[PDB]
Formats: structure tokens, sequence, C-alpha cells
């Protein structure tokens, strides 16, 4: 109650599933993590600003002014990894902290920190994979142009990337440009929900004063001109020795047809389309996909020639952020149907119960978190028979355990995060059995943190952070998993 | 609310779909549309005496005195077929009618009740396929011996039977000697909420003084010994022009592993084996299913070398009552757990809703009947891989219409019935498509009826009987989509 | 006469056709193969005492007095594995050279023993893999309590395990708890042709005082629970370094249905449960087959809660031993027919001739190994498909060249033994390209040794021994291919 | 003991698995049943002669002289084909007792009988299918030119088939020109064990005088040229109706490789070419095998461009006579190797036995007829995926009871030709449910009859015929289950 069957032992993986190259890691992002939002000449942030301008927009009315406060304990975070025994440690590099005017002057106590962070981790045989972005955009940038919704942020992202890459492109081989564009998008420029917390008149978000059928697209398509700027440098300049690589991390739900007909089969393939095809199939070919040309026309912006042939092939590895999926519903075309948010476009509902009525899966905690493994396998079933198989890396994957759930009394107890996870890695196992050029699967929430808008209130973490015990970091049942399936050995 | 989504209208079914020999009906029984219980000689079944005795254990008090009046009222039953372009009528004969002591003097007037019957459909161009005994029995011989709970049932069946063949062999060439065996002695004598209506002591049912866990396999037995005996009789002396053919109806649900794992595999056949096996592999190759012997031993009678040899290959023609399907649950064999009732002999316990907490389908309107039509092929697949592919009919598959149901204030307005009636009829051609030997599909309820326990509280009928306005039949909607489904001339 | 037809030579398995990490070996046992049965303090096992007992019931009235003299020559062992270029030698340790009494002092010069053989192995790059009881129980012990009929045997097991791991974990980090219980159980309680020789009154055994139809499984249900307390010392002391994994090798023949029909289906997944499910089950699931729960009863130990969550998941490796395959036919639980033998239990009787009057294979020398590399292949699918696709050894297989067999007058010239490695070496591969997560294949015969009940009349070799010229080891055909397919430089 | 294990009972066919047009018959042919050799003008046929000048050459001393005595009692056989429901009856026309001198005059009595027969065929709604040669030449023109060794053969057959088609072509509407060419070919001109009975010299035969390695080709030929003009003749003034279909019945065995390796999967395409394609390809492209003329050469005469595009298309409906199956073995061409007899042009040996010394199945009475339905199944689907689905009748497939079998002391218990028909059967649904187009199944053996160079030694018959009691016809065991089989109505 809610039912939640777990998986038989001789069903759970064991790291032997997967082969010696494999890796399994965990992720995190900065503003959800490191705290010290003003602290040693680090400049405000959209997220800072947004918080501290329209502080009831966030559930439990908290913010990342500290965070796990991992500007201070970073070394807690590496020993959590390597009691797991985890091989890679996803992170992301604050732009305001390294830049706090967004352009100029570089802030050395930021690029001391991320050393910092980097040099240990390799001390402790762990790789970092880099986050350059995590919609964490400088407010100097907001304030001066409208950050991603002026052309600027182009040039001004590309220099942000070089900085990184000549601090810390000589240990850190494995990067990722911009992190979910299509979540960002939609819900900063959409719905408004996140930072800068932008929306139609009318609607209700902090600033009602965008429009929500065209600042999201207008957004993610300087995403993509500045991730093919900073690749094109990238590969120019910081890849003399040819061993790194550099991609972006896409959100993605799987989809299932709401009813069996030829018209959810449709309507399936246009929530693809709009959720994942909307920056893949651009850094893949050079475009968007059609479905999004024919159904948002103008307020779709047009690529040029040396743009699209800039941001065709330009990923050396694909990063899918998986947690859910839904079921697509077809939308016919008429005049009783008007698209007021962009996510109207794909005239495809999402719907999380089906046409026999019953969920797509059991619900894991949080309201959009449906268990459904399948999903996750389909799509990366469609990575590799429809986007030439590129590497991929499921960057983020995970649950949360909610303030208020009375089925989860002890935060430590995290055998449903456990199980949760557990088929998943085996819905990984079932792709690369299939062919798949699967690489790694990072567990999203090494740490509990600062999930956005609902606070602290949702705990994604592998480790719990105990917030009234000077942020402790104390194992949970999944991490101790871990430490097992690594065969890390024991004291 | 709830849910009911209705197949596309390109994936209804066309009679063309199906062979010109295939053939679509509609079902019925004595008890539960006839009337007159006591008419013209008849004498009282055991179903008369249940609820004159109990009349408390049918849920609205109700009984069938009279019912639908189909013993004044056949030729308005005839019509409805007429009207809906049925080829086939399958109704039961009852045995206190014809034999009002169980023995001895028959009953002319029930002899000729019959004879109008089945010439009336044949004047009309439907064809009759006759059960013999639908859960019927004579109180006198429930006085006398206990009913089918004593051997000398086998030769008074035996006789009964052998009249109905001397009477109407010469017009009705289709028989079924048993309905729903498996139902039968699960109600009747395991819960006993059907007729005797017995069960264990301490167990809430009419009378509390038989054994849940033994008289639900002697009545069983009886009658598979029954039906070898009428059989027998049958193919040596009324079956001299060879086109006669005689088998059994099953009631069978389908089932699905509850979680999936190999233990749940298992039981899922326990279940099988249990509600569709008990039965048909008697008749099939001469004994019950191993599962039974080796979990019931000593309870489940032994069948001598002669009386195997009459039962293996006794049915021309296997009919299976399908209605819903359920989820099979593994139960180990354990001090914790000591069977009480029969079903839970098959150690697999039939959920409703499966691992991932969903229900297996929506329900229809009476709290048992979940839509699951992919379980109707499964079953007829295994009836062509496993046991032979016999010649099947769907001899019974419907829903119902409940009183106090809000989404059903139009009892005329059936859409719902139909929806499920279009997707089993699909389900049957796909079945076919596999190579299948079905041969009809006979919807259960031509009109409204006594539904056992429930009395009058449920409606299943495709045809209504308005029971305040003189019994008078008027069309659903789902009759009248038969009517052009089969083509009929309008007037 | 008898025909046996070998490869074609482009069928002919080469090591490129396994990855670099699959581990090729030999094994052998110690009471197969020491001698020195009385030697340095050792004390008498079972099989000392059942050889000096009852002599006679060893074919050519031998024993393992000496056998191949291992104890003395073992540098010659480790020679011939180096000679064919084998990485892996799975030996067992003798518990009553160890501690002569069963329990108390550790014999020192035992201990110097396996030492010396272990640094040998490693000194010449051969792993070792350990199985720690191989039928070899101590005879203090039977003598004190029955051996494994008595529960002490469980904590006396232990305590020897604990001797192992202590002295040799160090360098020894893959074991095997028990060989073979399914046999040892079925040939030393149930006919009673193995130490310590029991079976029921009546039966032909050495002492038919026991009981074929309760001490199998009483011996059976003491090896697992001696298993589970071993393997959860070995977890929580013995393996800080995560790199050490424990397992237990079966004894499984394939099994195919005797004649086409679902009857001898279901009977061939009863001897498949009775075969290998016995043991392997309890392993995985904690508990024993349902099958045979079901038809053994009361004369089938129950396992407590704990008992049961110990045992599942209970091992990191499984080892195989495969030799042949049988036709499983069916047997109707009936008066007719009563279990007086353990295996009668299975209602399968397993038959070397199927239903069309054909042999299952070609027999290979000794009467029992029939030719059938296919049911390997499907014994490792059932691994893979249901019981999670665990880390599985082929740990014995090969075959017997007989004393008297015409067609095999030079001992040396084993074609037949290398035609027959070469098939299943190759059926391994095909389990591999389907999936089956096998990773290594030991020749059961490093060197020609005691063969059980029929001494050494029996030689399993790929290494002969030559009993009249001071047990001199010499390579035969086979030995020398496997040189040839390990690439080892030649002199 | 020959283990002979039966189908389960629900294994059995039934009527209904074919549809309506399927047709069950049964065969025979004239010099096999009907006697008066010499009767009412008829003239001696080349088995006449061969039986009375070297009787020795007749296992049993036996001839056809009188044989089942059907030219007198043939209202008998008539009689059987209805008492079993058969709805075909396949029988032969005898040459010699149409045309006494192979060409001229007609014998009028002969044409008379012939038209009894069918006439009462046809009274008794039985289909006739006629076979116009069955190894049954005039000895006039034996002796005239050498019979089917010189190109007179080819008109004078053409004439005594246009003299069929005019007295019966009314009719009977289903033709066959020649019954098994290979078979005769092979045994009469190749072994020599079938009349003429010739063979090359030094040879075992009544003739030695021939030549194994090329007569066997030439009489082929001329077959084959005979059929073309009959076929030719057939279509231009026998089919002004266009409901009438001419073709031929072969001799078919199915093939299995012998080892697994693409040699004896060359060999099994050899064989089957061999067997079937010999005469089968010539009706279907115009030409022999391209293995045969690549390993016959001049040995086998090249067809002239009008002759093959005659003999292609040439055939309506195949007939398929297929009793047994054997394994290809590969045979290479070295000087160790020289074909002497016309089989050896195969380069592939028929073996009875396979590489893993097993029998291809089990044996059914005579010493070549091994029991394995699947080779038919495979043949079938040969003719649908390679020859062009063509309409396929099994003009022949049963067993012999042979005199001296222990295990078959009562002539009429047949259970074992009854399985093996039923098998067969089964077989023959299996390709039809594969797409393979088959109309008919008529067994051989309507009654026991002149089993050629076995005399009455072999019972093929579904009938028994009395020998010792006037030739009395008696239904056999498989017989009455064709009467049930065919819903035959009871006296
Ligand atoms: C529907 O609400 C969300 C859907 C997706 C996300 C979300 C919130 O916030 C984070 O959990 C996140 O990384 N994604 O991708
Ligand atoms: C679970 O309750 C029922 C289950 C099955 C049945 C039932 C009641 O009564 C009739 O509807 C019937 O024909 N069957 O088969
Ligand atoms: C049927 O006789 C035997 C069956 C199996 C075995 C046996 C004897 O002794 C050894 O060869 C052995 O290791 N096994 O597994
Ligand atoms: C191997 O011996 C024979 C093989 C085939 C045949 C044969 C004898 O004689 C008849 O039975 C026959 O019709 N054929 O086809």
């Amino acid at each position: 109650g809610p039912v939640f069957t777990k998986l038989k032992p001789w069903q759970i993986p064991k790291r032997d599933w997967f082969d010696k190259d494999f890796l399994f890691g965990a992720s995190t992002s900065a503003y959800q993590i490191e705290g010290a939002w003003n602290e040693d000449g680090k400049g405000p942030s959209t997220w800072d600003h947004f918080c501290h301008t329209y502080p009831e927009r966030i559930s439990d009315m908290t913010n990342g002014d500290v965070a796990a406060n991992s500007y201070h304990l970073y070394e807690e975070d590496v020993k959590a990894l390597k009691d797991m025994g985890m091989k890679v440690y996803r992170f992301s590099i604050s732009w305001s902290r390294i830049l706090p005017d967004g352009t100029g002057k570089v802030n050395q106590a930021g690029i001391d920190y991320y050393n910092k962070l980097i040099n240990s981790l390799i001390d402790n045989d762990i790789v970092p994979y880099v986050t350059i972005w995590h919609w964490d955009t400088p407010q100097a940038l907001e304030d001066k142009y409208g950050g991603f919704l002026n052309r600027q942020i182009v040039d001004d992202y590309k220099q942000f990337a070089e900085v990184c890459f000549k601090n810390f492109g000589d240990r850190v081989k494995n990067w990722f440009t911009f992190n979910e564009p299509h979540t960002y998008c939609c819900f900063s420029y959409g719905e408004g929900i996140h930072a800068p917390g932008r929306c139609s008149p009318g609607m209700d978000c902090a600033v009602p004063e965008g429009d929500s059928l065209r600042e999201p697209y207008t957004a993610g398509h300087h995403i993509l001109l500045a991730h093919a700027e900073a690749v094109q440098l990238f590969k120019a300049r910081y890849n003399m020795h040819g061993d790194s690589k550099i991609g972006m991390a896409f959100d993605v739900m799987g989809y299932e047809p709401y009813q069996d007909s030829f018209l959810d089969d449709q309507a399936r393939e246009r929530s693809i389309d709009y959720n994942m095809g909307w920056f893949l199939e651009p850094v893949v070919r050079g475009d968007y996909p059609f479905s999004m040309r024919s159904l948002i026309g103008d307020r779709l912006p047009m690529f040029t020639k040396e743009e699209q042939e800039k941001l065709a092939s330009s990923c050396d590895i694909m990063g899918l952020n998986y947690y859910t999926s839904r079921f697509s519903k077809h939308v016919d075309m008429s005049p009783d149907f008007t698209p007021t948010l962009n996510t109207d476009d794909a005239y495809a509902s999402s719907e999380t119960t089906g046409s026999d009525g019953n969920d797509i899966g059991p619900i894991t905690g949080t309201y959009w978190i449906y268990m459904y493994p399948k999903g996750l396998t389909d799509l990366l079933l469609i990575m590799k028979e429809k986007y030439g198989n590129p590497p991929v890396f499921i960057t983020e994957n995970g649950i949360a355990d909610v303030e208020g759930d009375e089925s989860m009394p002890d935060p430590l107890d995290d055998w449903k995060r456990l199980d949760y996870l557990q088929r998943h890695i085996s819905a990984v196992k079932d792709a690369i059995d299939q062919g798949a050029d699967v690489r790694g699967h990072f567990t999203w929430g090494l740490i509990d943190n600062f999930e956005w808008s609902l606070g602290y209130s949702s705990r994604f973490g592998l480790v719990y952070i105990d917030k009234n015990d000077g942020n402790k970091r104390k194992l949970k049942k999944s991490a101790k998993w871990f430490s097992k399936f690594n065969s890390v050995p024991k004291p």
C-alpha cells in the first residue's frame, strides 16, 4: 500500500553482468549540493535570484544557499563514492562561481575549488565526468540581456566552456555541455516553475511576462548553438591527445501508446521527438525533428547551413537521464484545440494511466516517478536502431523518498530505491544484450540534495544528508548494496 | 470512471473475419430462464429446493420460480435469436421437468415442451446445441442418496441422458453432457454458495455439514463417470448416422503469472490444471492432472483401468465458458499453510491485481468480471498445442450490467457489453489465425436471467427482459449490433 | 562397432572461440588420487572404512589405499597440468587428513601437504579451485553419530571449512563446499552402492539397515544446512578483500521427453527438479523444488525461516558436473506404483532409449555414459533463463575407457575421449553464444583414478597412470591435444 | 521388441483436421491384384513373363496369375472402399489386357472390365484416379524391340494412353501417366530384381546382359518422352471441358544428412535430386537435375529443345509415393570409387543408420520401411518452396506386415499400420499448416496384394485378403478406424 513487489533474489544484477569497461557511478549538480552561494567572490546565478526573489515558488520555502554544503564538505562526497566503490562521479561546474559576472575576470577561488575536487577524485581512483552547465546561468547575464533568450549567450557560454577546458582539461576527459535542455526549456520558459520562472501572461508563474509558445524554443535554439560552438572549439584546441570526449545529457521519458491503434503509435513518435528528439536530433543530423518543424513552424528557429553542419555529429557520448515513462495519447488538429503551452505542440498528451485504466507502473514516492524499466530499454534500442548506436551513458536514474510518506519512516531503509535501481540496471543489461552501446550507469543522487521547486522535501540520494546533524553523510541501504556489488574491501 | 476505452471502429470484427462454417449464437440454461418450476408435473430441482429453503442465500431474495418465463414465452426467445441472426441456440434440458422423480416415469408434458422449442428453432433455421445438465439435479435424488455425492447418480444420469437422446436425438445433433463442473463443485460443495449449499462445519453456507476438501472431488468424480457412461451409450446407440457430436462445457479463467519468476510460472500451470484440467484432462487422457493427484492425493478418487479408457477421448467438441482472467501467485508448501477449501489445493492464489499493483483489466460491472481478452486467446492456444487442438466452441462469453451501477442507467444502452464482446470475438479470430480449431462463439445471455446467488441483480443478456412489463423481450444495443453483423434483412 | 563418428576437422574448438578470461582446467578428488590413507596421522574416512570392511562392493576388489599416490607424487600432477597448458586445477581437501577425528586437533602434516600443492600450482601459474568435501567424511564422525544423518555434522563441517579458509584462504580464492550432493545421497543412502553403503532392509547393499525413502533426504538436508553455515561464515570473515568466491558443484544429467507429449514434458521437468533442483533451488531461493515437496512431503525436511534466508543466494559460482543425458518417461500416480527408492519420488523414469527405440546417444565406454552434448547446452540455458544466469563452471566433464573394451586396446590412444571433449567444449560455446554465463570447463580426470564402486576398471584421465610402472604419468592423445589447443610452447 | 510406441489418443488425426475438399483414398495396381492374367484375350505382360520364366526371382515362388482375383471380385474392392468411407480409389489399367499385342486390336473384354469398375465406383460415390502404366509393359513389345529401352515405346505408349482417354475419359478426370519411374528404372534395369530383370554382366539378376550404368537412364528417358507425348495429346484433345487433370506418381524417400557437415548437406541434395528430381525436375522445367547431368554425362540422354518445352509444366498434379527415409552420406570423387550401379551416380550412399549410430526410425515390418514421418513433411515443403507448390497427392503411403513376424500373429490386428498411417496423416496436416498444397492421402494397400519380388509374403492392405478362404476381403483394425474417421453410417 502502495503494493511494491521486489525482484526475486536471483534476478538482482551482479557487477559481472557487465564487462570490465562498464562504468558505475553517481551524479549531482552544483546548485543542488554546493551551498556557499556567495562565498569567495561567487556571483549569483539565476537560481540564487529566483529563490531569493520568489521564495514561495519552492514547495518547502528552501533554497540552495547551503544545500549539502559540498563547497566545504566535498571530501565527504568523495568518501561516499569510494565507500560504494563507484568508478565515476558526474558533477557540474558552477558558471557563476567561475565567472561571477558571467564574462570577464575568472574567480581563482572557484578554479581552486574544482581542482581540489578533481584531484581528490583522481587520488581516489574515481573518474570525473563534468557537466559544464546545469541550469546554472549567472544572473549577471540574465539581467544584462535575458540570458538564454539572447544570442549573446552563445559566445559567453563558449568562453565559459573554454575556461573549463583550459583549467581542467588536463585531467577531465569526459564532458557534457548541457543538462536536460528539454526539461529546462519546458519548466523555465513554458510552465515557468523553474528559474528564471517565465510563462505567458495570465499563467501562474513568478514572471508571467514571457511567451510559453516561443521562449522555450528560443532558449533551446541558443543552447544548441552554444553547444555547437563549444564542441567545435573543444575538438579544435582541447583534444590534441585524442582521448577526450564531449557530449550532452538529455532528459528522457519512455512512451507507450495510450491505446493500441495506429493513431497513438503516431502520437508516441511525436512524444519521443518532442521529449528526446528536440535536442538529440540536432546534435545528430543538424536539425530538429521534422514533426516539430511541421507543428511549430515559425516559432521554432531555423538553422543556417553552417550551423547545421557544426551541430551534426557534435556528440561523442550521449547522456540519458531516465526516471519514468508515460502513455502517449493522440490529439487531433482541429479548431477545438489551440496550443498555449509549448508541450501542446506535440499533439500527444502524456498520460500516467493507460487505455485499460491501469497506471503505467507503481508510484515510487514523488508524484511523477512511476516505475517502468521497460521504457528505458526501449529508448536505448531506439538510440541503437535509429540514431546510429552512439556511446550512451545513463547519466541519471533513481527515485525520490518524499517527506510525509508514511511508508518510508526510516530515511536509510531505502529498499524501494534499491529495488528500482536494480531493476533499471537489469534493464540496461537487457539493452546491452540486444546490441545497444551502453557504457555506464550513474545513479542520480550521490547524496540527497535540493530538488528545485520541491526543495529538500524530495530525497534522491544513495547517501543520506543529515540536515539536523551537520549535513553528515550516512550510507543508505542502497549505498551499502553498491559496496557489496562493487566488491569494496571491508574494514 | 471506471475508465472504459472502446475499440477503434476499424478494429470491430466483421462476420467475414470468420469462414462460412463458423457459428455465432447465444446461450441460456433451464433454471435460469424457464420458470414454471412446478407446472405440468415438473418435480423440484436442487435449485428450487435451495432457494425455497434458504431464500436469504440469494442476494436480492429472488428465485427461478418464474425467471423469464421461457416455459411459456420460448417463441419470443426464438424470435430474439432470429432478429439477431444467430445460427445457434445453446440451451439446457431440465432433468426435473423430464423425470420429476429423478428416475422412473417420464413427464410427457416436459418432452412436449422441448420438442416445441426444438422444432421452432429448426423452423427458424437455428441449430440447437443442448446441455443435458446445468446444475439442475432433481431434489428427489438429492433426498434419496445425496445426489452427486453418491455413485447411484451415475446410472440415473445415464438413463436421463438416454431419454434425451431417444426423444430429441433425431433433430438435436450436438450435445454437452455437463456445464461447468469446476464451478459447480467449487461453489456447491466447497464454498457452498450454490445448491445444495454445502461446506465444512464452521464455514458460512446454508448447510455446513459437508467437507470442502472432499465433497467437491467426490461430486466431480461422479460427474466424470456419469459423462463417460452417457457418451459410451451415445456413440454405441445414438450416432448411427455418424453426424452427431457430444462433449462437455468447461468454465475457464485465463491466468498470468503474478510476478515474472519461474515460481509463478509454475503456479500459473497449477491454476490452469485446477480450473480447466480438473475435468478436461480426464476426458482427454482418462485421468486428472498430475499436479492435482500429487497435491490432493487420497481426497481425489482413483479411476479404474476401464474407467480411464472410457473417459479418454470421450469428447467430440469442447465448450469453453470464458469471462475473465486472474494472476496466479505461488503459495509454498509449509506448516504455515493448511488447505481448508478445495481451491487451496492448487497452491496458487488467484489475484485480480498483479505484482506491479495494476488490476488485470477494467471491471465490466459485476465484481468478478475483469476484461482481459488476451486470456482467452492464450487458453485457446493451450487447447491447440497441448490437448490436440480438438473442436472448440466458446459456449459462454459476456458481461453483466449490475443493479445500482450509476454508469449504466439505461439497461438497453449496453455499449460496454458490446465492446467487450467485440474484443473477445476479435480474440477468437486471433486464435484461429494462429491455428486454433475454434468453431463458434455463443454469447452468454441470450436474455437477462437468474444469475444464481446474485438473483436478477446481474443482467447478462443481449436481450433485455422487462420484468415490470410482462417479461417483454427488448433488444439491447449489443443485440442490434449482431443484427447488423449477421446481415439480417431489415423490415 | 559401436559406430563412433568423429567431428569434422573444421568443427573442432579452438582456444580463441572463448575469451581471454575463460578458464580451461582438469579435476580430481582426494580419495580418488591421494593414497597415503593412513599416513602422517591421517584418520580413516567413510570410504577407507567402506572399502576395508566391504571390499567385495568394489567391482575389481580395489580401494584408495594408494590410488595414484598423489600424496607423494603431486608434483607430477602439477607437471601434467602445466604440460597441457591448463589454467585451473580443481581438487579436493581430505577432511580426515586435516582432522583425523573429524573434530579437534588439526593434523599439521595434512595442512603442510595442501600448502605444498597450492604453492606449486601458483608457482606454475595454475589457479586452484578447491572442493572442501568430496564424499570424504571422517569415519570418526560416522561412528560417533552417523555422519551426515545427524545434525551435528552441520557444525563439525563448519569448523572443518573454517580450518580450510584460515590456512588456505590467503591463496585459494575459489571454493566449492560440496561435490554432487544428489549423486551422494542417491548412491550412499538410496541404492547404498557408495559409502557408508546404506539402503532399506531387503535391498542389496552392504548395510541394509537404513531407509532408501528417508535417509537420502535427511543427509541432503544436513548438507544444505552445512553449506549455508559455511558460506555465512566465509562471507562474514574470509572475504575481507572481496575477491573470493564460494559455491557448490552439482551432478547433472540432461533430460529429453521420452515421447512427444505434454505428460513427458512434465516428467522431464520433474527429472530436472530431482536431479538438479534438489540442491540448486535451495541455494538459489532457499527451498526445495515445489515438485519434490508435493511428492515427498513429510520425508523431505522443512527449512525454518532463517535457514531459508541463509540458503537463498548462498552461491557465488555454480559448478556443473555433466557427463550424459536421459529420456524422462512419465509415471502415473496410482495404487499400482509405490516408491521404494528415493529416485522413485520423481515419478519420471530415466531411460537410455527413447520412444522411437533409439539410444539417446553413442555409448562411450562405461555403461552409463551415452554421448549427448545437446543436453549440456540445454541445462546451461535453463541456468540462464530460469535461475538468474549465475556464473557457471563445467566442473566435471569426460568419459571413461573401460577395462576389457576391445575397441580401446591402447590406453593412450583416447581419440574417443578427445572427440567427446571437443564436442562438449563446442556445446559450451553454443551456450555462451546464446547468452549463458559459462566461465570455464574442467575435464574430469586430470589423471586416471579410483572410480568408486568400479575401482580402477574405469579410466577417466586425460593423463594415464601406469599402475605397473610406478604410477608414472603419461599424456594420452587427448592431453596432447590440449597442449596444442592451449599453445603450450614446445621443447 | 522392436519397441513400438503409439501416438497418444489426442494426437490422432480427425477428418475435420482437413478441409471438405481434401481426399482420402486407397491404392492398388493391376498386376498386383487383378489375376486373370490370360483371361478373355489378355496378352502377357513383362511381369507375367518374368515370373513364369524366372519364378525363383520371387521370394516365395509366387506370381500374379490370380493375386486377389480383382478381375472377378472387383465389386468386393468397391465394397471395402465404401465400408471405409474412402472418397477416392487409385488403380491402374493393364496395358496387356487392353492391347494384348502392345499395339493394334483393342481387347473389348478389357475395356468392358474397367468400365464396370469405373461405373461401380461412381455408383458408390467414389472418384477414380487412374494410373495408366504401373510397370505393366506388354511382353509383345519387350520381345519386339526391348520395350522401354527402345524409342518405339514412346508412340506405342501414346496410342495406349489414347485408348484409355477415349474409352474412360468421359468419367475418369484424374490421371497418372507412370508410376514410380525411379523405382522401376533402378530395380528393373539397375539391380534387375524387377521385370524384365536386367543388369550388368557379372551381376546377380535373371538376365545379366544389360548395363546397370546405362539401361536405367535409357528407360527413364523414354518414359519421360512417352509422358510428354501423352500429356500433349491429352491437353489438346481430351480436356475440352477443362476439368481433367493428368500427372505422374513419383516414389520418394526423405533424406537427412548422415552427419552434421556441409558435405552431407550437399550429399542430401544429390540424393533428393536422384530419387525425386530425376523425373520430377524434367516435368517441371524440362530437363534433368544439374547434379545428375554433371555426374552421369553421356550416359544420361539429352533432350532436344522441343522435347524440353513439351516436358516443362507437363503435370497438373504430382503424386508422391512415400514410405520411408534415409540418411545421405557423402562419397568423394576419387580413383578409389568407380560407379557400377546407377545409384552410385549420386555419390551419396543411403544409410538406415545415422552418424550417432541410431536407426533413422523404428522398423515397421518389412526390412526397408523405417518409420520417419518427418521425412514426408520435409519433402512436401520442398515441393512448395522449390518446385512452385503444385497440387500434390500422397498417392501411396503405408507399411507391410510380413510373414514370419512373431510380433504380428493376427493379420487383422494391424495396430502398427494404423499408428504409422495416423502419424503420416498428421505429417501431411503439418505440411498443409505450413502452406504446402497437399490435396489428398491414398493409403497404399486397399487390399493385400502381390508385393513384386517378395510375393505375398508382404501384406500392405488396409483390407485383408484371406487367400485360404476364397480371397475373401476382411477389414483389418486400420480399415475399421477409417470407417470411424470418415463417419461411415453404421448398420
Ligand atoms: C515532472 O517534474 C520533473 C520531471 C523531470 C525532472 C524534474 C522534475 O526535476 C529533476 O528531478 C530532473 O532531473 N528531471 O529531469
Ligand atoms: C466468481 O463467481 C462466479 C464465477 C464463474 C461463474 C459464476 C460466478 O456464475 C455464472 O456467471 C457462471 O457461469 N460462471 O462460470
Ligand atoms: C550412474 O553411475 C554414476 C553416475 C554419476 C556419477 C558416478 C556414477 O560416479 C562418478 O563418475 C561421478 O562423478 N558421477 O556424477
Ligand atoms: C527397397 O525396396 C523397395 C523400395 C520401394 C518400393 C518397393 C520396394 O516396392 C513397392 O513397395 C513400392 O511401391 N516401392 O516404391
